[PDB]
């Protein structure tokens, strides 16, 4: 398996691919700019989503304008990203077919290269996937036509979407928009740097450890990762089938909180019920969302995993403190066993096979850099694993933990792993309720991360896929930015553990001045509005200009 | 080494036995006190118009109450479905919330239903003397609803069968006939409430276990979508299996009951109790809409050969769904033989049955549970051995039997990814009909005592829609003629295996027991389920409503 001509021929139809959907996408807006010359195309883009999706429905502003003004900003945008992969074809005509009462009428919507659009690939970065279009619409993009949504572009992820980088030997590497020598975040690495950069007022992501929130808050935008089974799966592309200890989400990102809950009100409606009956028909509760009531707050500054930076544990201070100051009662909480839940149910749950259905994907492939030594580790034997792992244990037991969970089991022990995933959930949310909390306020990782470095430091997604484990919606939203004051202090940065995870997460956080960082808002399982209602809160309280 | 096991039995018959007693002195005290109480007029009442006069205060909760008591008291006599009476409900009964959708109604549980202080043996040695710590969820929501639960009914040991007998309190008989089993694992509740002893009860089903009980007792139950109500503090026999999910669900003898229950429990209550539970409140709506349907159906799986009585109880009921202005299509959800064989009991056994095993280790084996232990505990080599050999004349058996061996997580994954498509296909296949029901036959009449163990083929009606993972519910139709019964002398199953013959033979002399069918519907399409099931309940059986 050391030949790459077919991985080789394949990145060759890839790029060659994205090259004429560039072009494309550029002769469509030229086209569009030459008849339309006197289109403030500046004040359409700068637009809350809200008041877009106000002046499309009252026709004040045409699908045509709002679609290839986004298209044109999308198009340069990528210039200096690489966040587009390609071009949705077709999508010039749903456009003019788009129902003229949905509730999204008119909005260019990104999507994540996963989401299945017909006629296009979703090769996940992935040669084996490389010229093999999807035969029909997945069922969250048919419920984003059917609201009256134009999807427009598939975004870049990196290989395998298994990674909080983002970069794949067929499209290569996507750059933030806010500092080209940084990650964008990922998977959903594409969405928040298009959409960071304003080339899209919408996105769909999805999330396991964290790939809705990674490229949210390094990017400096919204995001949510409802509970799992809040919005269909049906007709994703992905790597791995099956596993369901630790459930894959899906949900939206954007430039405001509004927008997300705008996103998810159209989601969870009938045509998404009807599409999709195993999704449990749960309407979005607006009420809830909007409620203006004191909240009984859980915060936590530290997760003890990951040493937060400067700039993270800044940002939870102080908004920590505006939330006092608003009348919340701020409460500290932190679940319990975070090291168990992380090591020996995440790592566990993700990988019971040890790899072995992941590493079907990479056959014959080039293995980015951006996924570091994973996949190099996952293909190493069973018992080697064990034995690094009793070795390592006594210098480096994150280390050591972390390879041990990655080994392959019985479905015997995958019943007793997913039996423990359950009983942690219920501890937790006991823990939550004899302390009659409303939500959760938590660091989010941050500022982002230098290129290529996410894939060596596995440890800081303490912060994120805890939340996967215990399928809590979780949602960031960007709170302040790096200051000269909070980067010089990384030089004082130790992390807890001391190991190549903390070493590497010190240099790749470096250099950060300018840059955005957020904070985590979580809630119990299926109350996304109240999360929704918090993270509001936290916009309103830190960033009052995101709102009218 | 059964001797500790010994012990469990002696100990857990003597509680019995106690709670048997303090029953019978409380009913006798009341009794003395109360000569004039209309006891059969109170007991026949509808559960509907119990609640109504409860909430008016026409009835007190005592007089129901113990009422009740003394009626389960009785029935158990010849039954053998109590195996514990709740020791604190007759305070509860004092202090139960008289804003209560369920106000000073009796409420009996299946064992698994953790009581505080009380045992949920499942008919297991090692879960005799663990008195649970709390009450489970779902008890926690009938108390605060002014429920009052009241006894635990009796299991199957490890409540893995459709009969109902174990060790420790022994085997409960069919109310209709002592030769018959009362179906299960909700043997005890079907039992009881198919007696008169209960108007309302809760059971549990992985294959059939709320259904099974229901249609051979002659009552109404409902198994719901596995997540549409809380399994927390549920005693199990095995944990952490998801490809199949156990589902709970009401018994009742009517379906407004079931309603009822299903209203009541789908409450803020149980959602803030147990916050993984989608928090979807009961649609009166659908369950009260008077719209035609459009109606699936099948007179026989092609995997089971209905009883004459199944049959006739299957299409009778279709045509007087038609009559009723319902549209009947013929509709047989796809790869029935691939669902059972392959996804469900390879759902059910992923591991070889080893963590089901372990309950049984220096245990007695209930006659009830027929060969499963000795054929679980076979090597997996073995197992595969044995399936090549019966697959030319025996598929089914063979089938069975390759696929309950153990086998890598990376094979559960692929499974679930299976059940998963599954799912996806037979949803196409209903909406490419666009149905908005299916009706089916279910096993019945009731099988000898001892039997269903040895016909584990029957489970096919209900088990597809635990791997479907659909609502689906039973409602009693008909009952067994002198023809029906004459007629099963011609009966043949379709593979002539032993499953086969041993169910011809359980299924004879079953003259007056009753016959049901099932409805069903999409996930999380209880109320429509509910909708239905109450039409088929209106036309057959005019005299429910
Ligand atoms: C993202 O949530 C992935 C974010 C990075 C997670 C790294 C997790 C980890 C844990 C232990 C060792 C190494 C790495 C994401 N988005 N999509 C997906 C995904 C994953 C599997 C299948 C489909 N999609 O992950
Ligand atoms: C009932 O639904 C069980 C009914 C009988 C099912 C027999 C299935 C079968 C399949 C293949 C070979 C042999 C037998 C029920 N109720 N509760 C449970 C249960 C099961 C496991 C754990 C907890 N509860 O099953
Ligand atoms: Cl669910």
């Amino acid at each position: 398996w050391t030949g790459r001509q077919k991985a080789r021929g394949a990145a060759t139809r890839a790029r060659q691919k994205q090259r004429a959907s560039l072009e494309t996408m550029d002769k469509a807006v030229q086209r569009f700019r030459l008849q339309n010359p006197d289109l403030d195309s500046e004040a359409l883009l700068t637009l809350p989503l809200l008041q877009l999706v106000q002046k499309l429905q009252s026709g004040e502003l045409s699908p045509e304008a709002v679609f290839f003004t986004y298209l044109g900003k999308a198009w340069e945008v990528n210039k200096g990203t690489n966040c587009v992969t390609s071009y949705l074809t077709d999508c010039e005509t749903q456009l003019s077919q788009a129902p003229r009462q949905g509730l999204l009428y008119g909005v260019p919507v990104s999507l994540k290269e996963c989401f299945s659009y017909k006629g296009h690939d979703s090769t996940l970065g992935l040669s084996l996937n490389e010229g093999m279009p999807s035969e029909s619409d997945c069922v969250v993009v048919q419920v984003l036509k059917l609201q009256g949504a134009v999807p427009f572009v598939h975004t870049n992820v990196p290989q395998s979407m298994f990674s909080y980088d983002c970069s794949n030997p067929l499209f290569g590497q996507t750059m933030n928009p806010w500092k080209s020598s940084k990650s964008p975040g990922g998977s959903s690495g594409g969405e928040g740097a298009l959409i960071g950069s304003g080339g899209s007022p919408l996105g769909l992501g999805t999330d396991i450890g964290g790939s809705i929130r990674f490229p949210s808050a390094f990017c400096g935008i919204c995001g949510l990762k409802p509970t799992g089974n809040r919005l269909s799966k049906s007709g994703l592309k992905g790597c791995v089938y099956g596993q369901t200890a630790v459930q894959l989400s899906l949900g939206p990102m954007a430039r405001d909180v509004e927008s997300l809950a705008l996103c998810l009100k159209a989601l969870l409606c009938e045509h998404l019920f009807t599409l999709d009956p195993t999704v449990p028909p749960l309407p979005f509760r607006e009420e809830v969302y909007r409620s203006s009531r004191p909240l009984r707050v859980g915060y936590y500054e530290t997760d003890n995993y990951t040493m937060p930076s400067p700039a993270m544990r800044r940002a939870l201070i102080e908004t920590k403190q505006r939330l006092e100051a608003a009348g919340h009662t701020l409460i500290p909480f932190l679940p319990n066993n975070i090291p168990y839940a992380l090591e020996v149910l995440s790592t566990g749950g993700l990988f019971s096979d040890g790899g072995r259905s992941f590493l079907q994907n990479f056959k014959g492939d080039f293995v980015d850099p951006c996924l570091g030594d994973l996949i190099l580790i996952l293909r190493l034997p069973s018992w080697f694993k064990r034995l690094l792992s009793l070795l390592l244990k006594p210098l480096f037991p994150r280390l050591a933990a972390f390879l041990n969970n990655m080994r392959p089991r019985s479905a015997e022990k995958l019943w007793k792993l997913q039996h423990e995933i359950e009983m942690y959930r219920q501890s937790v949310i006991a823990q939550w309720k004899a302390m009659n909390l409303d939500v959760l306020l938590t660091p989010m990782l941050g500022p982002a991360l230098d290129l290529n470095t996410p894939g060596r430091a596995t440890g800081a997604v303490s912060y994120t896929m805890l939340y996967n484990c215990l399928d809590f919606p979780a949602g960031v939203v960007p709170v302040t930015t790096v200051t000269a004051e909070d980067d010089a202090q990384m030089e004082l940065y130790k992390g807890y553990f001391g190991d190549i995870w903390d070493i590497i997460l010190k240099k790749a956080m470096k250099n950060s001045v300018g840059l955005p960082v957020a904070v985590q808002c979580v809630a119990l399982p299926w109350q996304e509005e109240l999360c929704l209602r918090f993270m509001r809160e936290v916009e309103q309280l830190m960033t009052p200009q995101k709102q009218p």
